[PDB]
């Protein structure tokens, strides 16, 4: 053992050490990144059921894939999130390889104004010209640099959506995405809803393919 | 209480433990998501506790399944609700496949006049002749268009309950269900209490099996 | 100290966190403000001068006394990074006055963090072997996994080198760095006072390097 008083001082040092040096946390996160484990969460079934219509029946939420689809994934993502930029082509590839599968995008504004603006832009484009959304979506994901208004205008120009107005209705959609994320325990991106579980972060295509196939099976 | 060299060393052992063993972090994350999920559900669970006798001990509320079941679902349903019609067979299937599980029906007058009349009919049947309840319950639930005077009467004719009087007392039980739905936050049908969670809509058999199995284990 | 007590501290770290998730929620909050403190889209590369150019743990391709040092933020699993790396190398080959520092990033997932651990670990212990492993991992056309990484390290005489936990500290520093410079994707190359935001034609790259080299 060790002094019953020393025990409680170690417990406090665990708290003070982590909160004061978040690089410790971020390195621990880096360490967890090297472990190939899907960290699927089932803590939120009730909340997912309770929010079914907000997840899957919101016409303002862009869709990649078939409206006909048998399985719909919900991607909570941020156009400025580096892991998001890399995880999205995997999600896209699922819909290409499994046409029975579609992905609903829920953009989030976590990394600031330009995230909010990009979110606004794609949501607006989706509402006015659904078929032009995917190109703009991809173009934003390809930006290697922190977005700003200039680089968003460029993305819209090179994807012929520059003439589409960013609307106020789209911001209501964005605030829904946010409150919805709040309720599903989603505090980081990318988070992916696949049936009853949430995939709290990005995974390898191999792991994603298996998870889709298992849920695509259940229906 | 603890020297400076050991404070210095407990602090360094925080970083090392977490970075060397990311699994600790993963546990801590799950623990947190569980905390979140539980806190978001606390109001609902308090209500479930407060309305326990109205939920589980009202002899006027019909039951499908063993009176001594280990687990009792509570189905808030409406005979004119088309999703209730798709879902009810799944709830029945659970009692068929899992004899330790029973379902209590809470009929609701949500969709209109014939919803109140249909609820009154099955509640009235249940109390006079419980054995005769289920065939009528099934029959009304099978009807595809909204019920009216004639189809409720035909439903009772084909299930030999036509000669059972629809009581005023049966309406006390109906009003009780309304009260119960308000206090539990049930603002639509179907809704199912399963242990300490509530399914707020129709879900496929598999997803319902998983919740029932899980809640059955915790007993 | 005291090896027995040290065992308990380790188990306390786990039990304290798992039994009180609120500590983790504070810590994430603390991390949030950290990421806020850093994020920023002729600005921040200047502040981050020592991080950029004087990290011993950061691998270098080219002369140690080079007059121009490009900084390559890159990912071993990123196809555009795989195609662009040979071009940055060719620059050092054709312009021995130009060196390239490598900042591996984990953006494309679990193998990217491992590939990054391997090269940073090899650079600390066996710097002579870094370049061979770097090109090897960059020349694989499939997603890295544990097998192809081990296979790549055998081929380059580095299979006896442990992938350290300390190299993750460096990998997290690269994450910090890219936040402060507004680098959200790969490849991205720092050249003088400007950041080249993707894969470009060699001819284009050459022109920019040649001008910055003359600015010195």
């Amino acid at each position: 053992a060790l002094n019953a008083a020393q025990e409680k001082e170690v417990r406090a040092l665990v708290r003070d050490t982590l909160v004061s040096n978040p690089e410790i946390l971020e390195e621990a996160i880096m360490a967890l990144q090297t472990k190939k484990a899907d960290e699927q969460q089932a803590q939120f079934r009730q909340a997912l059921a309770s929010e079914h219509d907000a997840l899957y029946n919101d016409a303002a939420s862009p869709r990649i894939g078939a409206k006909d689809a048998k399985l719909v994934l919900v991607s909570f993502t941020d156009y400025n999130c580096p892991y998001c930029k890399r995880f999205d082509p995997l999600l896209e590839k699922i819909t290409e390889q499994y046409p029975d599968v579609a992905v609903i995008i829920k953009p989030l504004p976590f990394k600031g104004e330009s995230s909010a603006k990009a979110s606004q832009a794609v949501l607006s484009v989706w509402k006015e010209d659904p078929k032009a959304f995917l190109a703009l979506h991809q173009r934003l994901m390809q930006k290697k640099t922190m977005l700003d208004n200039a680089s968003i205008e460029d993305a819209m120009k090179s994807t012929n959506t520059s003439k589409i107005k960013l609307t106020d209705d789209s911001l209501k959609t964005l605030q829904n995405n946010l409150e919805l994320s709040r309720k599903l325990g989603i505090q980081g991106t990318p988070a992916t809803v696949i049936g009853d579980t949430i995939l709290p972060g990005a995974v390898d295509y191999d792991q994603l393919e298996i998870i889709v196939k298992e849920q695509l099976a259940k229906v």
